[PDB]
């Protein structure tokens, strides 16, 4: 619940092939290395507990369905593959109850949210993340991703982007956990990778993009994607995510360090901004803003025989309700029918899992955190009929259910 | 450009299964079906070019990615297979025009979206659209979905749906076409499915709540997820889907048809609203609304060698970049190098997709609307570098291209 500070830093992959294929010495790299060191140190100081961190995917996890505000809910994070493979990093640990309360207090704020685990990250993530935190042996913190939809138009406004960051801070305090959080805004500057365009940067505007952004955020707050893209080409405009880290902090930050260099495509910049606290106590107390977070499921522990799906319910019971998604695949379902047990072996269920569904156990199941429209697709690929299921719950046999009826 | 009104459904499957049995002469199915009849003849009278149509997806096509306000911005949308196969009918047509005019508007307004294409279309539509409108060779209209994920808590509070409605009425209203719409809202009434409460039914507060809907929608409001769930059962509070479309429609409505069935588990209910019109002059005008949702993109035609990935041009490109997209995985690009020629014939590639991908042309793909990032898959899979892009895109040899840079 103390929000230390927040950096911004570019997201290229050119980052991680320079550091993947060891460029520390190379009379290009050796400078933009040094560029990160600052915060790369800082980071190992303040020791952050979690960092939440605000990138954008490149098409690779999110396409076909794709959301402006995507918040990682789930248990870890590892490379997604890009169409070169997996990158060789270990899988980075989410946080979970840190995401659900986020999620709490963004909807109870009116944003509208999406909610993901299992998926790749994509070096939107692991790029900066690998040049600014050892990772030879685990992640030195947790991580909370935020996706932002940047790419396909159109896209949040640059203030709904900075009014996320407002009510993300106080999301962030109000969480009733003595941790240290770090806010990280990934992407930029000035770049264009498409048409007949690309190549496109400006430098005059990255300098004062960055000054405004440091010491006058709410400025930018009318700039509109021309604005953005026209100064900054067209794929610079992802900056609006720096907007809403900047947004997370406090209204004055102290600015301990900029750094800037243009070797090829993308302004590879990186600011290290430290949180200064409050100057005023907040508009509401983190006390009654943590009971409107609550406020849409209060008292729903008094409606019994309910299991309410929570993010909390979805973490626990993805691996095996990610596993009876699968039936929707003609394959998969013919498979679960004719060797079920083969499935079971290739499969991540644990032991509790495999027999949740070995035993046909509905209410075990949902005691457990199987989502019921899951089980309901199980049902049907077993010819077994939705009123058995219901009556199982009921723990009554079916005409004994039915006479309920 | 019309609204001309909306229209409340359960989507249980039951109603297909019972469709598709052929139960319209069951003693208990015959009035239940006589209930959707007012709505069928409504349907088929007024004939809306477009139906947006609200519903959730039961965990198929939204699972590890759960948004709250899904758009559906594609072309048509197929029969999700739900674990038991794909049901036999004919794919719906999508409205991408009114959907992308939609999105603008709803973002101007400070909705956070999603947008979604090529995913199937589940019960929750299906079921009661193919009841309520004929289907024999295709459907009387398009469609607008809007997915909402009202099943992974927290959602958004029953107030969002309702102002997501009020903003989604001027939406429809701006659009620059001289077309009819109707709002369809679905799911409900009170239900449990799942639990020791499974069986759950409220018949009391399923009337109370489409008298209010009706005729006091406001005072409902300040309904809690927890309120909503006691009264109605934990699924039956999927009914914030019905506050949004009444939010769509005119303050006041002429309730054309209700009815009500409880056969097994859902209380099936159906209910028609006609559409009143505006009173008073929107507090923006429509010239305005129009104003305001192309201001983010207002003079973006004036950046040259510029091709903003928009709603229409991702539509657009959609089979191309999800044939590219498939280079992630691990079999599809090695056949990709391989074998691509197989790999054709498979897709469902035009012929100038195809040979846009054979020539290996960069900026013509662009200019198609394939977004740089799923040539960039490409082009790393095939070992060329990112760098041949640039300068094709630029029309310059590499090293011409590599001179404007400060270093190789
Ligand atoms: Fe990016
Ligand atoms: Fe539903």
């Amino acid at each position: 619940a103390k929000i230390i500070g927040g950096f911004a830093v570019s997201h290229t992959p050119t980052i991680a092939f320079a550091h993947d294929a060891n460029k520390y010495d190379d009379p290009v790299w050796a400078p933009i290395f040094q560029g990160f060191e600052p915060v790369k140190q800082w980071l190992a100081e303040q020791k952050p507990d979690v960092t939440f961190y605000v990138y954008n995917d490149h098409m690779t996890s999110f396409f076909e369905h794709y959301s402006h505000f995507a918040l990682g809910v789930g248990e870890e994070y590892s490379p997604a593959d890009e169409g070169g493979g997996q990158r060789d990093l270990p899988p980075i640990k989410g946080d979970p109850e840190l995401a659900k309360h986020i999620a709490e207090c963004l909807v109870a704020d009116e944003f509208d949210l999406a909610y993901w685990q299992g998926m790749g990250l994509d070096h939107g993530a692991f790029s900066p993340l690998s040049v600014l935190l050892p990772h030879e042996h685990g992640w030195p913190c947790r991580i909370v991703p935020l996706q932002c939809g940047v790419l396909q138009h159109p896209i949040p406004k640059a203030r709904r982007f900075w009014n996320f960051g407002r009510s993300l801070r106080r999301a962030i305090q109000s969480y009733p956990r003595d941790i240290k959080v770090a806010i990280a805004g990934t992407g930029g500057l000035s770049h264009q990778v498409h048409g007949e365009r690309a190549g496109f940067n400006n430098t005059e505007w990255d300098m004062e993009f960055m000054e405004r952004l440091a010491n006058d955020p709410e400025s930018l707050l009318g700039a509109t994607v021309t604005d953005l893209a026209k100064k900054g080409g067209w794929e610079g405009a992802e900056v609006v995510m720096w907007l809403l880290m900047r947004g997370a902090l406090s209204p004055e930050v102290k600015t301990l360090h900029q750094s800037y260099f243009l070797p090829s495509m993308t302004a590879i910049a990186t600011m290290l901004f430290e949180d200064q606290g409050d100057a005023a106590p907040p508009a509401e107390s983190d006390e009654a803003l943590r009971a409107r977070a609550k406020r849409e499921l209060a008292g729903v522990e008094e409606i019994e025989g309910t299991y309410p799906f929570t993010i909390d319910r979805a973490v626990k019971g993805f691996r095996i309700n990610h596993f009876l998604h699968r039936l929707i695949e003609p394959d998969f379902r013919k498979r679960f029918v004719e060797d079920p047990e083969g499935l079971f072996a290739e499969s991540d269920l644990t032991e509790e899992e495999k027999s949740l569904i070995r035993n046909r156990d509905w209410i075990g199941m949902i005691h457990y955190g199987v989502i019921f429209f899951m089980l309901e697709k199980m049902a049907a690929v077993l010819g077994i009929g939705n009123i058995d299921v219901y009556a199982a719950f009921r723990g009554l046999s079916v005409p004994e259910f039915q006479k309920t009826r």
